[PDB]
């Protein structure tokens, strides 16, 4: 599938031919009530970071893209991604590095007086146009200079600067409401508190701890020994929804406290109507779009092209992994291709860009895996699910009761079960660990220790690398380091450490 | 005279006192109104410890407060209110029958109730304890909240003496993050100790003051949140009561404002067979001659009483044979030295928050529970059998009979919760040898000799 063919288009042209006649069976395939709960799934694990995400942006590009967009982008590329895409199992939702990238770009336009709406949809185009060019020359095949050392530098990043940033809204909700001996009760809040409130930030607190402590309970659970096994299961699953719906009734009940909440419209509205309409005119909302930004904002189109680049196409590979037994044809190709023009389109439109990611992927095969006899592959349950988030902006009245703690709470949580499956996150707990204990894996017993730990060691100074460039005005650069790390990998390490090390160090499928 | 290791080795053992003697001895005072506290408790762990080091047959014993004993003084606390009884009066001559009970029981042969307490009993014990532990901590959590309520409005200036008059911002949900938080970081630092995590000496050190080391972080976190309030501990400066508006140090038997009861001075019978049946379930759960130690142990509780400080129990094991013997003494002696003075440390026990407290006693009540094979059980009642472990009492019996087994001694722990709870609870160590003759007469009818022996093992 990821052979340079030498014809323009080749791998799309290749991957619609492949999974086109499959096109009826994929619709009649379904035909069970395991697709009906598999679709049950997938709908809160689509909608607890949907919702997570669009709160933090809301709050940080101040609602001009807030919860509503990221809902209805997901669900109408939810739709286009089942109608068309070529694996319909991938789920396209909004990511943390999307997020990454939206604040650097916010912060931005910020700097340089830019309307941040508008230079977004110039992005967009450039996005069209590169992705056109991408898949005119085949640059699918790139996906294999990704290795494992990207991929770990890149989802430790991401995990770090989730932990990060809740604990600093933590610090930001207690600066504005600090613990004080008294308060000058009967404040104003119209648009938001415009003093102290008391409770406010220990509430908050709670809130936060009280969701993570939950969902990773629930988590424990789902691997436990504990009653009859398939409805351990079930309830493990239903763990993030239900810890969010305990913290949000323990809310509920408590009236008096204030605790910011979610920005939901009443139904199909932008989240701030004054700042923006559904439509986002290219040349200007209020001002002249400078002439040198239009030209200019090809740069940031070629980091987002990164960004999603890297998620989707590690996810097509990690669902495509023959182990998995994914029968049937998945196009790098289409999906990239899709994906990134439905981003532009929405970009246009004043919604996210959107990327396959992979844990909601994964999810989703293992949901609708069979025992492994084979897994049913359609594109229903994909579009219910779109379509159910879609909804799911009309349920307002339930999505305006959600406390903003208990969805950070989420982000931690999201945060450090991603954390799990990074081997550079094993290397560093062995940092600590004595070598007495270290695990029996081919790293550790065919690398010495002290080369071991001077490879991870590179990569943590790799890590902070990054973070300096996040904190640094050149915060738009993060995704250009971060594809350093191949050079590196490729020129310097083998001069640094010796072939045996960087196949064990660095092996793919471990 | 003292060698480094036995320092470092005295160190331990008297954190390992101190933390619980300042937990009982807070939880004590608030409930007694101070009668009985945090000063108290000190003083007769430090004099008792010092007797039994000297006079004690086995060393290796650590004699301090417990939580059968706090069960024992909140019943007969609120047993004294209700029959409007001076608490300390009556404690005095509950004393003074425990003296006349220890005579007599020196007097006869003795050890023959020994044999007839088996792991039933003592695990029935231990879970109801545990049970306590964690509901009023709880329920302590509920009643803060209940003082000060969430509320959008509160009162600028309310007074401050002796204590709040009036509900507080920020003092229910800062007790509840402070016990949280202390529970969280003892049980991290016992997982801590059990990890691979860090050079294996250094992991262990912390992980034995772990409960030390919570205490103080937590209790860093709320001295430097300055403007909102949390109770603290109520600790007098010196070698003096808690309150000496409500007594002094030498109880006087007849009364100290009003009149003690002479039928009192008679009824004070029965709860001292209560409280020797309670420190004799504690000590032999703890040693397993013991006679001669657990008879000191009661009368010096007795003596303890006159004076208006607890009576305490045997714990358990702290952490040529005259070099050991000599060792030991000198360790307890130790000690209870630094018990006794850690009263002078007014300064830096007055800042210890209650609710750190409570989450110490959450982190108590909840580790206990390891090692009880009723628990054990109680875990295997929810999971399917082919998750049950390999151990005698699940390959040798079948599941619905050990289920039974189960469901019988929660039925005996849900009696005994149900006598704690109604007026009746001074009866309750009664009530808990009651199930000596459950285990020994009814369980035969029940149950098969085979399964008795697997489920209920001496070892
Ligand atoms: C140290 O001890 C004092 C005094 O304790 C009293 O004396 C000892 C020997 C025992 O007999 C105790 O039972 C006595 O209470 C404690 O002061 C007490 O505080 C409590 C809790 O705040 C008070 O309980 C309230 O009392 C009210 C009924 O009392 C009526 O009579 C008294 C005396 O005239 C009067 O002060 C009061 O206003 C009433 O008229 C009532 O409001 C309510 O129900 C409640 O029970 C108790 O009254 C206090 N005692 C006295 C004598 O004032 C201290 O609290 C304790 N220290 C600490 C730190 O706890
Ligand atoms: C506070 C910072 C630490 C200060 C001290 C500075 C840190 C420091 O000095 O570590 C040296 C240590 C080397 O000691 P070393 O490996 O030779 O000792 C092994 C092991 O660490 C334990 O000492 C023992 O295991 P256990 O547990 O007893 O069963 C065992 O000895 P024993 O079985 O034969 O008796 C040994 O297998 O290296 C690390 O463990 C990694 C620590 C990485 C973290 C270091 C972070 C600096
Ligand atoms: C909420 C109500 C839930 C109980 C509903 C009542 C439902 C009920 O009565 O279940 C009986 C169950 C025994 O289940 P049972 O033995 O029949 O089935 C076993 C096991 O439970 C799993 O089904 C499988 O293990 P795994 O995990 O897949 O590896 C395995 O099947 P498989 O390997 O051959 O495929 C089996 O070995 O006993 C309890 O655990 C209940 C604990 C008390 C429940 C306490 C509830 C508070
Ligand atoms: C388990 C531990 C629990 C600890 C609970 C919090 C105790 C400290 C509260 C002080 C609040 C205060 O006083 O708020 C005020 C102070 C600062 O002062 P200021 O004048 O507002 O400065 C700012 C002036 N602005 C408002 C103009 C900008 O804000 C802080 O520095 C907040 C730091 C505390 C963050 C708590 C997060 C802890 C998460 C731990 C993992 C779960
Ligand atoms: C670690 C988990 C344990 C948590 C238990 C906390 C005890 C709460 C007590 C409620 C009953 C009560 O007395 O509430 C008090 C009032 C009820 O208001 P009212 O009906 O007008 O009565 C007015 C007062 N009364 C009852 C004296 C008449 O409101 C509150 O302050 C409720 C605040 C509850 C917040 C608790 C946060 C829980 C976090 C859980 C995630 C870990
Ligand atoms: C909704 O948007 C308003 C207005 O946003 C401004 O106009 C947009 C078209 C775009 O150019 C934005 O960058 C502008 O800020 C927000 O009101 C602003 O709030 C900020 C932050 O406090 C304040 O400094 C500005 O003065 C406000 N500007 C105006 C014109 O009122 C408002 O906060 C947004 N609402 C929500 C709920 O996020
Ligand atoms: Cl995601």
């Amino acid at each position: 599938p990821l052979q340079q063919t030498g014809q323009l288009f080749g791998g799309l042209v290749r991957d619609i031919r492949r999974r086109y006649p499959y096109y009826l069976s994929d619709i009649t395939d379904a035909f069970s009530p395991q697709v009906l709960a598999a679709v049950i799934f997938i709908y809160f694990a689509a909608l607890s970071p949907a919702i997570t995400f669009g709160g933090l942006l809301g709050e940080k590009t101040r609602n001009q893209m807030g919860v509503s967009e990221l809902l209805i982008s997901t669900a109408v590329q939810g739709i286009l991604f089942a109608l068309l895409g070529a694996q319909p199992l991938l789920v396209v939702g909004f990511s943390g590095p999307l997020l990454v990238f939206e604040e650097a770009f916010f912060s931005f336009c910020e700097t340089n007086g830019l309307e941040y709406i508008v230079g977004r949809v110039w992005i967009g185009f450039w996005l069209i146009l590169l992705v056109v060019l991408v898949v005119a020359f085949e640059g699918s095949f790139l996906v294999r200079f990704i290795s494992r050392y990207t991929q770990e530098i890149f989802s430790f990043l991401i995990s770090l600067i989730f932990i990060y940033e809740t604990f600093s809204k933590l610090i930001k909700i207690f600066q504005d409401h600090p613990l004080q001996k008294t308060y000058n009760y009967n404040v104003l809040m119209v648009p938001k508190p415009q003093g102290p409130l008391p409770n406010t930030a220990l509430l908050s607190l709670v809130l936060m701890a009280g969701t993570f402590f939950f969902a990773m309970m629930l988590r424990k659970f789902k691997n436990s020994s504990y009653f009859p096994g398939k409805l351990r299961r079930v309830i493990g699953d239903f763990g993030v929804p239900i810890s969010i719906l305990i913290m949000v009734l323990v809310d509920f009940f408590i009236q008096d406290t204030y605790t910011q909440k979610l920005s939901v419209p009443d139904g199909f509205k932008v989240s701030n109507s004054s700042a923006r309409g559904w439509v986002i005119h290219p040349l200007g909302l209020r001002s002249e779009f400078p002439i040198w930004m239009m030209f200019a904002s090809a740069l940031p189109a070629l980091l987002v092209f990164i960004l999603i680049f890297l998620e989707s196409q590690i996810t097509t590979l990690i669902v495509s992994k023959p182990e998995r037994k994914m029968v049937k044809g998945s196009g790098f190709h289409l999906d990239l291709l899709l994906v990134v023009g439905m981003g532009g389109v929405a970009a246009l439109f004043g919604m996210p860009w959107l990327s396959a990611t992979t844990v909601r992927s994964v999810t989703h095969a293992n949901a609708l895996t069979v025992m492994i006899q084979e897994v049913k592959e359609q594109r229903i349950s994909g579009l219910l699910v779109a379509v159910l988030v879609g909804l799911s902006i009309l349920m307002e009245p339930i999505l305006s009761r959600i406390p903003l703690a208990v969805l950070f709470g989420i982000f931690l949580y999201m945060g450090v079960t991603s954390l799990s499956g990074i081997q550079l996150f094993d290397r560093i707990l062995l940092l600590f660990k004595p070598p007495k204990y270290h695990p029996d894996v081919p790293y550790v017993k065919r690398v010495k220790t002290w080369r071991m730990h001077l490879f991870t060691g590179i990569q943590i100074i790799c890590l902070a690398v990054l973070w300096v460039v996040k904190s640094t005005p050149a915060s738009l650069a993060l995704p250009f380091v971060l594809i350093l790390t191949v050079p590196l990998r490729r020129v310097l390490l083998p001069l640094i450490f010796r072939n045996v090390e960087l196949q064990c160090l660095d092996a793919d499928d471990a």
